[PDB]
């Protein structure tokens, strides 16, 4: 069976963990789905291919509300495509920074749905591993929408360090799993650390950058020593505990977590500073996602022009080419949508030019809507101790981003605009 015999793409829905989503459509029925392309090249897989089958085929026959549907799954020399069901609501942190008001009430009513969907997965031995904010999608962009539980049991077959893919996961890993013997337990862990940011605000494990991240986790103690924490019950302080026990064995089941007097009381006062803080939060993870993908695309981009030049210099000296500018587009990647890309761009170096040129403008966008993001009191500028925790998330190196900050600008004060963040992003990768 062949994926583009039967699905034909058409628009992105994001970057998943292990590859790129896509959104597809059945040729036939007109079906919408959700793709994950794998490059085979670029992941890697952990286990025989026959343990992979048998996963795949357990996964296709298993339903549970807070569990994403998988319908298919397809392999050709390089790739492995995972076939499933679209959720257009967008990541659940991104919808509750959107609130207004956020109480113990719309935190247990999420946490329950998350509890669900994992005790259904454990009876069936099925662990997730990777269980984190971005992996929880919503139904629909609202207050209690279903939330659905992506890549439920693919960690045990692909290898995950790309830093941009690396990013916001480190919050939330059990401590056995940084060792190396875990076993469904750790998804407890992680929907405790989910958990305890929705309450405050503010990951138990913290620090300046990854390494500062798991050397918290790895040593596994916490406290309720915030203002913030006064305002929540002891119900609820008593789940964390629970569910952040440190020696596996010894903590919380997930389906005693569901039966846990705080789940059931309030899933039958608002956190003003959780809110505040939950929005610093993800407008931080976001920003430093958006500044690696803007590095990352401006390489891309740098690499494809090299090659996109060198292949329509040798499909010429006249210096000019409309069907010549399309066969040289197949070369580097349907022959309708490849015509209509190049009729919007409309001499093949001022084509090449304005092809690029469009290419860093919707670049510069994407990074701008996250830096204007950040910036939430409309000051225009990032403060240097700002720059040190996007930085920090990020992996850039402390002295090489002040380097650059200096290089960019002499006399910052401690502060950048929008366009020297990005002149600083842009010699962080070259340019
Ligand atoms: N890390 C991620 N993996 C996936 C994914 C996609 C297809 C699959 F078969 C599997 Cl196993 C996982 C994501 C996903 C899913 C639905 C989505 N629906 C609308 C928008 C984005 C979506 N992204 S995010």
């Amino acid at each position: 069976a062949i994926f583009s015999d039967r699905y034909k793409g058409q628009r992105v829905l994001g970057k998943g963990s292990f590859g790129e989503v896509i959104l597809c459509k059945d040729k036939i029925t007109g079906q919408e789905c959700a793709v994950k392309v794998i490059s085979k090249r670029q992941v890697k897989q952990k286990t025989d291919k026959e343990s992979l089958l048998r996963e795949v085929q357990l996964l296709k026959q298993l339903d549970h509300p807070n569990i994403m549907k998988l319908y298919e799954f397809f392999e050709d020399k390089g790739y492995f495509y995972l076939v499933g069901e679209v959720y257009t609501g967008g990541e659940l942190f991104d919808e509750i920074i959107s609130r207004k008001r956020f109480s113990e009430v719309d935190a247990a009513r999420i946490i329950r749905q998350v509890l669900s969907g994992i005790t259904y997965m454990h009876k069936n031995k099925i662990v997730h591993r990777d269980l984190k904010p971005e992996n929880l999608l919503l139904e629909s962009k609202s207050k209690d929408a279903n939330i659905r539980i992506i890549d439920f049991g693919l960690s045990t077959h692909f290898e995950a360090k790309k830093m941009k893919d690396k990013i916001g996961t480190a919050y939330y890993i059990a401590p056995e799993v940084l060792h190396g013997t875990y076993d469904e337990k750790c998804d407890v862990w992680s929907t405790g650390v989910i958990l305890y940011i929705l309450l405050s605000g503010c990951p138990p494990f913290n620090g300046a950058n990854e390494y500062d991240i798991l050397k918290k986790v790895e040593k596994g103690k916490y406290t309720f020593e915030l203002p913030q924490w006064k305002k929540v019950s002891e119900s609820a302080k008593d789940l964390i505990r629970k569910m952040l026990t440190y020696v596996p064995s010894m903590r919380i089941s997930a389906r005693d977590a569901l039966d846990h007097e705080w789940i059931q009381t309030y899933t039958k006062p608002s956190l003003d500073n959780a809110i505040l803080n939950i929005r610093q939060f993800q407008g931080t993870q976001k920003l430093a996602q958006a500044a690696l993908l803007y590095m990352g695309s401006k390489l891309t981009s740098q690499d494809e022009t090299k090659e996109l030049t060198a292949i329509f210099h040798k499909m010429d000296g006249d210096g000019q080419l409309r069907a010549e500018l399309i066969e040289g587009y197949k070369e580097l990647m349907v022959e309708h949508e490849v015509d209509q890309v190049l009729d919007a761009v409309d001499e093949y170096s001022e084509f090449v030019t304005v092809a690029m040129d469009r290419k860093t403008l919707l670049s510069r966008e994407r990074l701008e809507r996250a830096f204007r993001m950040f910036d939430s009191d409309n000051s225009g500028k990032i403060s240097s101790t700002e720059l040190a925790t996007i930085f920090g998330v990020s992996d850039v190196d402390s002295e090489t981003w002040k380097s650059v900050l200096s290089e960019v600008d002499k006399n910052n004060d401690g502060e950048v605009d929008f366009d020297e963040f990005q002149q600083m992003l842009l010699k962080l990768c070259g340019n």
